[PDB]
């Protein structure tokens, strides 16, 4: 009976994104450590379950956190957590999917100061009619009324208000997230959109990048201390993911990073401390293959659509990644002419598509003018 506000979500495979209609403007809302996403883990312990930045923090002692459900929304299988009595609890994809979309309710509703029963919650283009149904289910779990399940494609051009096109337009999204990668082609006519193709790799992702930068850490390491491995050090290896991650942002602004890990670990030598440049020029040349393997894709969706390169209008980027130097210069290269966009956060844009979507549903014609 509620005819409330409507958040948007993006309910992604490596991470989550709230956004909401306020004032006529779509914003997106901090989670309680103060992050515009929040990273798609649950993690389980005797009478708690831990969502987000703690529950992947928490992996090095917890054998009991779920990553990436998203692989499995739509399927039978399930996942299971070891209790601390020995015994074994068996979830669904849908109640591991709804901690995630309960608690970014939870503090959007401390932040908006009103409780929040309504969302817009988008899915890849690909999913069939079980993989959005299980993603409503996961919703109405965590006490939303699911009002409409999108694409994120889709959502991603809704940001950019690319249904108010004068023309007919066909546009590609470059969409490189955490774990997978999608390419589709909308047909946008008539205020309405057609997926037209859609092609990808669910095993290639921004994770994948920053593995690399693992590899070349521990070779360096392996090098400098007489073949010293530290594979089976979860901490170790956590603070090594960490330290990519913050290499990988780096060298999309600066051609070159200092990865600094003090006292990395003590061996009988003594402390292992690790002070390491990787380039922009290095980085790329250890991801080469990561990124030219998004090339196929893109001549996929073109091939599938019966089009000609020339015929797509507009180019969006999403997912973090897409901010490497390198991923502009390739997507420019496959398609001639064209400016791949992200002038709206790539991180962001599905659910502030997703926030557009809820207020349209809502018919709130608030504008910023009133």
């Amino acid at each position: 009976a509620d005819n409330g506000l409507i958040i948007g979500i993006d309910l992604g495979t490596t991470n989550s994104c709230v956004s909401v209609m306020e004032g006529g403007r779509p914003v997106v809302l901090e989670n309680p450590e103060g992050k515009r996403t929040t990273p798609s883990i649950v993690s389980y312990k005797n009478n708690e379950i831990i969502v987000g930045d703690a529950a992947k923090r928490q992996m090095v002692t917890n054998p009991n956190t779920i990553v990436s459900i998203k692989r499995l929304m739509g399927t039978s299988n399930k996942v299971k957590v070891q209790n601390a009595d020995g015994t074994t609890k068996e979830l669904s994809p849908e109640q591991v999917s709804a901690q995630i979309l309960s608690y970014l309710k939870d503090f959007a509703e401390k932040k908006i100061g009103k409780k929040i029963s309504r969302a817009v919650i988008t899915v890849p283009a690909y999913f069939n009619d079980a993989e959005r149904n299980a993603t409503k289910t996961a919703g109405k779990i965590a006490g939303l009324n699911v009002e409409r399940i999108i694409n994120e494609p889709t959502a991603a051009a809704l940001a950019y208000g690319i249904d108010k096109a004068s023309r007919e337009m066909k546009v590609l999204v470059y969409d490189l997230g955490g774990g997978t990668f999608d390419v589709s082609l909308l047909d946008i006519a008539e205020g309405t959109f057609e997926v037209l193709a859609t092609a990808g790799d669910n095993r290639l992702g921004g994770d994948d990048w920053d593995n690399k930068i693992i590899e070349y850490i521990s070779a360096y390491i392996a090098k400098e201390h007489q073949g010293k491995n530290l594979s089976k050090d979860k901490m170790a290896m956590q603070r090594l993911k960490e330290a990519a991650e913050r290499a990988k942002i780096e060298l999309s602004a600066q051609l070159e990073t200092i990865i600094s890990l003090p006292f990395l670990t003590v061996t009988q030598k003594g402390p292992v401390n690790v002070e390491l440049k990787l380039t922009r020029a290095k980085f790329e040349e250890l991801t080469k293959p990561l990124l030219e393997r998004t090339r196929n894709p893109i001549s996929d969706v073109i091939k599938e659509a019966k089009i000609k390169p020339e015929e797509i209008n507009e180019i969006l980027l999403v997912g973090g990644s897409t901010r490497m130097p390198a991923v502009q210069k390739l997507v420019e290269s496959m398609v001639p002419g064209k400016k791949p966009n992200r002038s709206i956060n790539p991180d962001e844009v599905v659910a502030i598509g997703a926030a557009i979507q809820g207020g349209v549903l809502r018919g709130d014609l608030e504008h910023h003018h009133h």
